[PDB]
């Protein structure tokens, strides 16, 4: 890989992962201060999932109904409440490893790292992106629900995602840390379907600049284009339309590479209309769209 | 990505990263107990690098010649010695975050995670593999030298690599934590060239099993083969030859997928002799060789 996908260091998040069990259901929870957040569907049985009435299912539960374990230590839940699609469990012990943090809701196309955990313990860290249709691509196993997505800004952890479910197609859906689902999805095991996905044009452009940054500009041409002409081509190949805001965002990359934004768009346009013809870019044979302009600048500086 | 590359959680390694400076040269160091390990070339100037005499360059140095900084705290070096291509700096303070650990030398084709750091602070975590020609693929910036590669085994960190230099071709070379270079390389800025690289057959097979594990076996056929017939094809396409040990290693994957090892080899053989014809495997258009059979089993269980 001429350009590797990079995850944020996970240390600050590792110390926040716990296990929450309710009956036959066991999943991951996030312990910050004296509160443990986890998908509310932990209170559901396989049957409840077909059509759950959470407010009603929760009434039948009590503090002693939740078993929270941080490592080898069981924590005592002294309260439980529902926050949108998340279960907020109040515990009697404050997490001594709680880092400086924020809850942030990301936009489609933005990236983040996921600390995949199983039964309360960290397994690995993956870097991914929020698809335009609000789903996440990858592979999560039984018990991976509850794992979180995040970004780090110096010393502050910005949590932006918590995994909840796998859609019949195998794609993943989840919420922000306020328990609000990304997309039109709900935590019910129904026929739910994600909208047709598209390619993140802004990220593909950022990646093309990255490829140039690392000496590999065979794709660059002498043409240029405009937002109207490019978006026509974009509509054809199922690529997200480009906006002025996107062009402004690519400025820093434009300035440092000597390639005007619309000129890179002219290069992308040709690649879509002709193809790569065996030729490769950054050891890749397909146009990568999981690197944001911010990721490229961060990984290059 | 139908199957994402996964790095180990980096928390245990993060608390071990420090900065070591000697003149205009600043790079990363690993602080374990009361010892800081770093590339010995930190004592070299751009000119010394053309043809360094380390034993002689080191004699001219003293403890006060090394500036070690862990975060915001300067550590006091009370001794310095050379261990092959590593500089061993004895410090007056033992690292309170030292994890349980081991130093291990990996074999070509094996994988590990790298905690890329710059000027002593963690930047990101990447998953990679030791190429058959003993180099590492990726992109390291000025000051990234000293970053380490590792694997985690439950609660023990097995350090297996420390980055030292970028070869003229842009590939990377380094040592194990005993300071022994992987490959024929030495820490001198000369014309050094890496042997022609090949594809890690064992890993490609592991990945093909992974693809099958996740429902995607269009490539499977009704043929079989043998180590002699496959290796003939392997020799043609610059693929590492398969050994009996490799076949034995793939057993667990074979048993759980219902595909005999030699049968998967028969499928790989056809893919090399014909190609993928636009068809893809795990959202990939080229045969991935950076997942070991152990990584696949670990990521699937």
């Amino acid at each position: 890989s001429g350009f590797r996908k990079m995850a944020f260091p996970s240390g600050k998040v590792e110390g926040c992962m716990v296990q929450v069990t309710c009956g036959t259901t066991t999943l991951n929870g996030l312990w910050l201060d004296d509160t443990v957040y986890c998908p509310r569907h932990v209170i559901c049985t396989a049957e409840d999932m077909l059509n759950p009435n959470y407010e009603d299912l929760l009434i039948r539960k009590s503090n002693h109904s939740f078993l929270v374990q941080a490592g080898n230590v069981q924590l005592r839940v002294i309260g439980h409440s529902m926050q949108n699609c998340l279960l907020r469990l109040k515990v009697d012990t404050s997490n001594p490893k709680t880092p400086k943090y924020k809850f942030v809701r990301i936009q489609p196309g933005q990236t983040f790292s996921v600390l995949a955990c199983y039964n309360g313990s960290p397994s690995g860290v993956y870097q991914c992106a929020m698809r335009p249709n609000h789903t996440i691509k990858g592979s999560f196993l039984n018990g991976s629900c509850g794992s979180v997505g995040f970004n780090i800004d110096y010393d502050c952890v910005s949590f932006c995602y918590m995994h909840h479910m796998e859609l019949p197609t195998g794609v993943h859906a989840g919420t922000d840390l306020e328990g609000k689902f990304y997309g039109p999805f709900v935590d019910r095991q129904t026929a739910q379907a994600a909208g047709t996905d598209t390619t993140i044009t802004l990220n593909v452009l950022a990646w093309l600049y990255a490829a140039v940054i690392n000496g590999d500009r065979w794709f660059l041409n002498r043409f240029t284009t405009t937002l109207n002409d490019f978006n026509l081509v974009a509509m054809k190949y199922n690529y997200e339309p480009l906006t002025q805001d996107h062009v402004d965002i690519l400025g820093p990359l434009s300035a440092q590479t000597g390639i005007a934004v619309l000129d890179m768009c002219a290069a992308l346009k040709e690649l879509l209309q002709n193809g790569m013809n065996g030729r490769t870019i950054l050891g890749s044979t397909i146009l990568e769209d999981e690197f944001t302009p911010f990721d490229v600048v961060r990984q290059c500086s």
